[PDB]
């Protein structure tokens, strides 16, 4: 009576209220990843994934705990500070983490999460010394994340991180007159102490800047869903002879 | 008795969980329609609008459909792509979108939002040949958003999306040396295939960078609210005979 | 009976949405105070302090709204646009906030967050008269944020903004060839007319880049909690001889 309406009415209020803690709790656990990053702490990174996570990076997969280890660690933190846990001196790597986009599972267990960063890097002169041969001293980098979250015992984890780099810009040039100094993954470890796991299939391997590939967006559309349709509109325009 | 209790905690309970969900969908809009704009997708944008929505850029409104279409199509997507969906090989146009605050009105159906975004854009050198004569390489840009939405059916949409670019930095001599590349509109559709359906009133018009105009804050201040008076707290400031 | 259930529900829920609600009006803080910093509007910044609040600058603490108006007003306001309420033309001082993580304390009466901003700065050529002499004509500037708030009849207020500057990069050089031009407070108010209120102990006091020094989270580690241990990963990685 009065009291199935009261039960119904509490039912719907706790799954909403689990929703907005939940997209609160992805969100955390991206803008806590990009702090940890910007550190050179890769054990704190690896303490955020599901023991089967993976980190996906120029197109290849870095597996469990051993894997985000050896992509942080043994690649990154050897290449920016040559092994120590940060901040060190004249050493920046901030990753302006934004525009999270998270779409929680009907079932509360999993979800999705578009992010992207902006990468601020780069060794001060007095430091350059340290810097490897391959780098820019300085540098802009801009990439996208598609992410896969799990819930496991009312705790959420990163179940997939896959950061898609988009670009690159030596800071003296900028992103016009700059090519990605990295480029897709080619030998797994253990050949390849700082190598993936495994690489995607071709089909999936990006190249990179100047090369664009679209990152599909996790979320419908969401004003018209699964009803938007890119020829309803596309009509309303007018492509012209060049750009202008 | 204990049950009017109990109906006024459920009532009070669904109010506040629906504005927490309003906040979280209008942001949604606002991080999807970035997505969409680095993509050069204009028929996704048009698709969070309204169909009495209205878009402002350079002080000029174009409306509905057709007219947020003949923006982000007609103009920019020509512009930037030469008419294609993107990304596209060797072209940046990444609006970093964040700083959010929204303001729900109290009866649920309306809200206000300011946002803002910096712009990295540019053609790398590989396609350096497609980009039109007036728009520098690369170059930074920021602007700020006071943004009206409307709900409708359910959903959240744009009903005014308000860019007002602030300053513009070709990549190589930054703001401090740069003046826009673009003015306040002058010309509207169709004379202008690019231009508005209507130009804002002059008192409204805004010159561009190095021109700075206030866009007032849609919040109320948020710990004194209209009781905030600037008289209270200048008298503690020391005016200086110059910069310092 | 069914009624105790159902009191225990609607607890349960009023203390989460509290939670929620006093999440969003924390990061509306730091949100309102960039736009008001951009703008060079000290007077809406002290207005967002508790009267006995502080900010924290350059290892120099100011107290109270007199101690926030010398710092964002005699210092910063005369700097920037010469004691002017801005903004105003040629003068950029957009520093974007994101990246929030915010805690709660249990009692809901105070909480911590830790949040950042990028500053683009800098006078135009048509205003580059008004700079100082001391200040580069365009920089980027990056900083880190640990705050405390607290809940003061029934509004959220700044109790303590603690502003560490991280980087500064002049736009023409960047970040590894520019040295900060700001130095760890020395002199204090009244003698220094800029000057905070007191200097931090010599134990807390930060040189400034190419100097780094690591701002601890006041996070707990997201998914392992006071568990996370540094030295249950760091085994998983190799210390190469150099950086590679
Ligand atoms: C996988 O997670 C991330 C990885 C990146 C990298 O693309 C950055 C890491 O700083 C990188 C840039 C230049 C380099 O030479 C480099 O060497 C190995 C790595 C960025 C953000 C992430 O979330
Ligand atoms: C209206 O919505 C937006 C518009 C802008 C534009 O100011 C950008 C669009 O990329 C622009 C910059 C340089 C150009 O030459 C240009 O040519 C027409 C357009 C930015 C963000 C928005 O939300
Ligand atoms: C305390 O709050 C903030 C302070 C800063 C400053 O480091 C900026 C302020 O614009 C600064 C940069 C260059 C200067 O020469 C300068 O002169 C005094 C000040 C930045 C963000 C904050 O929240």
């Amino acid at each position: 009576h009065m009291m199935a309406d009261v039960e119904t009415r509490l039912a719907e209020l706790e799954k909403k209220v689990q929703q907005l803690e939940d997209v609160n709790a992805i969100r955390r656990l991206q803008w806590a990843y990009g702090y940890y990053i910007d550190y050179n702490r890769p054990e704190e990174v690896a303490g955020l994934f599901a023991k089967d996570g993976v980190v996906v990076f120029l197109s290849g997969e870095y597996v469990g705990y051993e894997g985000v280890m050896r992509l942080y660690g043994t690649w990154f933190q050897n290449r920016f500070t040559g092994g120590r846990r940060g901040p060190v001196h004249g050493l920046l790597l901030d990753h302006f983490q934004l525009q999270d986009i998270i779409t929680v599972a009907e079932d509360g267990q999993t979800a999705k999460g578009r992010f992207r960063g902006i990468l601020a890097g780069g060794w001060h002169d007095e430091v350059l010394h340290e810097k490897p041969d391959e780098v820019p001293q300085q540098f802009w980098e801009s990439g996208l994340y598609e992410n896969d979250y799990v819930k496991e015992d009312g705790v959420w984890k990163i179940k997939r991180l896959d950061y898609m780099m988009q670009w690159q810009g030596d800071y003296e040039t900028g992103w016009a007159h700059t090519v990605a100094h990295l480029q897709p993954a080619l030998v797994c470890y253990p050949e390849n102490p700082d190598g993936p796991d495994r690489i995607l299939p071709q089909k999936d391997v990006r190249q990179t800047w100047p090369h664009r590939y679209e990152v599909p967006m996790s979320f419908a559309h969401p004003v018209l869903g699964k009803a938007f349709m890119v020829e309803n509109f596309t009509p309303m325009m007018m492509k012209k002879e060049k750009p202008a």
